[PDB]
């Protein structure tokens, strides 16, 4: 679909929170392990994401995630609006984390290894290749 | 120069550490405010960076930054090797942080606003546009 659409959701593992952003058109993922599921953590994650990619619109499976003043400020400043692929990309990431978990002490390390594996896996291009292609083409 | 080359250095501000990664060929920046200047923080940052972009080689102005076992493990796993633009990109970021600093409570928020401003500024393409173009072209 549209190249500026991202989906953001949190998932829970080992008593920690993983914020997962999916670029809907490519299946590319960005993720961070956050101390708590708060509006200030979501706002900070959104500022980082928007500085890296041309973020136009954000989707989520939990609308209340985006009600804080912190989040609304991040979206206002960065010029962001609110509105099977995402379910599939999140499923694949949770399974990859499980598969690499014993290779690291920290959950956050296993998460970043799973993001890397996911983005680099060709399906024939990878999600990492598709995002860069989708965004470059849209610039032209 | 080569599209897989990144430069990583830390800078200090308000008693905190900012890890700054520059994509040498585009001038694109990624940055994080880290609790301390440690090998484990650098290793974690490198895993995140390598999952997002095709990182081949890393440069730094402080070689001792990359001696820890943590860093060597991150580079080994991600398949990374060691070897005016970077000085210019870091200079521009420090000045942008100064210019936006009073708009936020936290230094980390001002840092991410400065990264966003820097990557989106056209010079006529922006660093954010150039990185995506350089990487997409290299895939083809
Ligand atoms: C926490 C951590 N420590 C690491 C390392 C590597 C060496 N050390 C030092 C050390 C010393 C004594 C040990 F008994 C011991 F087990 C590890 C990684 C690490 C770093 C990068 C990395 C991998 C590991 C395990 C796995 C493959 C992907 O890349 C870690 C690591 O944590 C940080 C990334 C935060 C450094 C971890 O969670 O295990
Ligand atoms: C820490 C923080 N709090 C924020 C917000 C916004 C509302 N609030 C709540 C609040 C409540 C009462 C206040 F007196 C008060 F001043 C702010 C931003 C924030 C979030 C996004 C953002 C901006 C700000 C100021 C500036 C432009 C770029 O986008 C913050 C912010 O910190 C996080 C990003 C970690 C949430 C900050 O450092 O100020
Ligand atoms: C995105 As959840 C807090
Ligand atoms: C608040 As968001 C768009
Ligand atoms: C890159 As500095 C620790
Ligand atoms: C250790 As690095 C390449």
């Amino acid at each position: 679909c549209s190249p500026g659409i991202w989906q953001l959701d949190c998932t829970h593992l080992e008593g920690k929170v993983i914020l997962v952003a999916v670029h809907v058109a490519s299946g590319y993922i960005e993720a961070e392990v956050i101390p708590a599921e708060t509006g200030q953590e979501t706002a900070y994650f959104l500022l980082k994401l928007a500085g890296r990619w041309p973020v136009k619109t954000i989707h989520t499976d939990n609308g209340s995630n985006f009600t804080s003043n912190s989040v609304k400020a991040a979206c206002w400043w960065a010029g962001i609006k609110q509105e099977g692929v995402v379910e599939s990309m999140n499923k694949e990431l949770k399974k990859i984390i499980g598969q690499v978990r014993d290779q690291a002490e920290h959950l956050k390390t296993a998460v970043q290894m799973a993001v890397f594996i996911h983005n680099k896996k060709r399906k024939g291009y990878s999600a990492g290749e598709r995002i860069v292609d989708i965004i470059a083409t849209d610039i032209q």
